[PDB]
């Protein structure tokens, strides 16, 4: 018999849980809090047509790839923008309360959407647009698709007249510094064939920061949409590191520390939010738990399940070439974090891509319950998984914080205290709505592989809970489902026994 103690005291440690970490990228089967336009089709796209390029991911064609796959309706195909109107306005009308736009920045933008550009006419040529992030001329609701250049503030300017600024209910609250800059040369060849370099990353940051705060004071800039450990060292062995990063232990810190000594100069914070890309790398049963991971493999299972941890438990080492070779940046959100108090204090964080794997499988649903309770509990600001509607237990994972009843119900705003006695076998994270314990949130993971957990929970309240609702998913479904209700609470302890492998979403009153 596996015990746990699970004790939490509501009045301890209370801090804001961001409502923007429960977003995604794709149109999911689960109610997300923030969407994200992004990714590697955003790089090239031409607000002024809706044509874009898939780089390496398709023979670099340009097409209309966004327009279909964005469901925007044929008769806006050739309306500015209507690629993000639809997305903003899809979004909208999901309630959801954060869009992050990603703005082109590596340099060009599709001129047509007619098919695979040749090697022979990598930008500049006849098929790209040049981008310039401030047009230095008056705007146009009615941007020239005739001369050869595309405006990021005019851009900008026609959805903050279309929606109102970042300040408003409906305004676009963020934006992005394009996507992957180390893998531009890599997936856009024909835009950036060369590797960027540091300084030319922060000059173009700076600049198209400036662009577009001169529209939407209010807007954020997040940047800059790192894919992964690689670039969050080194930008990818950028050509000028070794004389830039003099001095730094990695470039996220050049980066805060560039971006903050522009914002000093220029008046006004320039970079909001750090934006990262983070793909685990790690390991179990011989494979990686993301990217064609096979959900019958028990040890990559159970790996999935521990991979979260990599996040911010520093007893934690993964088998992956980052837990073997760079542990002195592990815990990896704990480093950001720091290295954001350090260098640029006040920043905010943001994980704009994810995938912890098996999102059809159970674990896919307890590693993705796991990280979003990671994200509330250390102070990440905006999170958005990158996949699809096929990723059911993701989904559900999602929708156990979100949405967890069907109605509407979801966990608190306010996280609290709450430890474990056993972190390999279980997660457990608490919260309650705004300032008041009326109502005790707990988010319960049984980690256990084929045993239940007994659990016994002892929690320091200003109120007395005789009932705790619960919601959960497990093998037998995705679909979350209300169970029978813990009754027997004595002066704010229980017992719960769940069984392996289960999500709970406990409501205490
Ligand atoms: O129009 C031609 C052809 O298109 C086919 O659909 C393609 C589309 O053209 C292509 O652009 C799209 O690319 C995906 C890519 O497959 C995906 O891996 C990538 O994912 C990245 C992301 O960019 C992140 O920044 C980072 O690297 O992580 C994630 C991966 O986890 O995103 C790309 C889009 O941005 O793929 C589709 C499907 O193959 C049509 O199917 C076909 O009918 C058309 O003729
Ligand atoms: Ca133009
Ligand atoms: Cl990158
Ligand atoms: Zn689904």
């Amino acid at each position: 018999a596996k015990v746990v103690d699970i004790r939490i005291d509501t009045s301890a440690e209370r801090k804001p849980i961001s409502p923007y970490i429960y977003g995604s990228n794709q149109e999911l089967d689960a109610t997300v809090t923030a969407k994200r336009f992004g990714g590697n089709r955003t790089t090239g796209y031409n607000w002024e047509n809706n044509f874009s390029n898939a780089g390496s991911d398709w023979l670099h064609y340009s097409d209309t790839y966004l327009l279909e796959d964005g469901g925007v309706p044929k008769g806006e195909w050739s309306t500015p923008a209507s690629v993000v109107t639809t997305f903003h306005d899809k979004a909208l009308s999901k309630n959801v309360p954060y869009t992050l736009i990603t703005l082109q920045a590596a340099g060009y933008v599709s001129a047509d959407g007619n098919g695979p550009v040749s090697q022979e006419e990598t930008a500049p040529s006849s098929r790209w647009k040049e981008v310039k992030f401030e047009k230095g001329a008056p705007f146009s609701l009615t941007p020239d698709t005739e001369d050869d250049y595309v405006y990021m503030d005019e851009f900008v300017n026609y959805l903050v007249n279309k929606y109102g600024n970042a300040s408003t209910p409906t305004g676009i609250k963020g934006y992005s510094i394009d996507n992957e800059p180390a893998l531009w040369s890599h997936t856009h060849p024909r835009i950036h064939p060369d590797n960027v370099t540091a300084k030319e990353l922060i000059e173009k940051s700076v600049a198209l920061s400036k662009a577009v705060k001169k529209v939407d004071p209010y807007a954020e800039i997040f940047g800059p949409a790192l894919y992964g450990f690689a670039a969050y060292e080194t930008l990818q062995s950028a050509p000028d590191w070794g004389t830039e990063g003099e001095g730094y232990r990695w470039f996220i810190d050049y980066y805060l520390d560039k971006m903050k000594k522009a914002s000093d100069e220029e008046g006004k914070r320039l970079l909001d939010v750090l934006d990262v890309h983070w793909y685990p790398e790690a390991r179990g049963g011989g494979e990686r738990i993301c990217f064609g991971a096979d959900p019958r493999n028990i040890e990559t299972n159970k790996a999935r399940l521990q991979a979260p941890r990599t996040l911010w438990d520093p007893t934690y080492i993964e088998d992956s070439w980052i837990g073997q070779w760079k542990k002195d940046f592990l815990p990896i959100l704990p480093n950001l974090l720091d290295s954001i108090e350090k260098y640029y204090p006040g920043t905010k964080l943001a994980i704009t891509e994810y995938d912890y794997g098996g999102g059809n499988h159970i674990t896919g649903g307890i590693a993705q319950a796991d990280v979003l309770g990671i994200f509330g509990k250390y102070g990440v600001y905006l999170a958005t998984f990158w996949g699809d509607a096929s990723n059911n237990y993701t989904e559900a994972g999602i929708n156990l914080y979100t949405n967890y009843d069907g109605k509407g119900g979801k966990f608190g705003d306010t996280s609290v205290k709450c430890e474990t006695s056993d972190i390999e076998v279980s997660s457990a994270y608490a919260s309650i709505v705004g300032e008041d314990d009326s109502k005790l949130h707990i988010i319960l993971l049984n980690k256990n592989y084929d045993q239940p957990t007994t659990f016994n929970f002892s929690i320091d309240s200003s109120k007395n809970y005789t009932i705790g609702n619960v919601w959960a998913f497990d093998r037998g479904s995705s679909n979350i489902t209300q169970r029978t209700p813990i009754v027997n609470i004595k002066d704010n302890t229980f017992t719960y026994t769940v069984p392996a492998l289960t999500a709970c979403h406990i409501v205490l009153e």
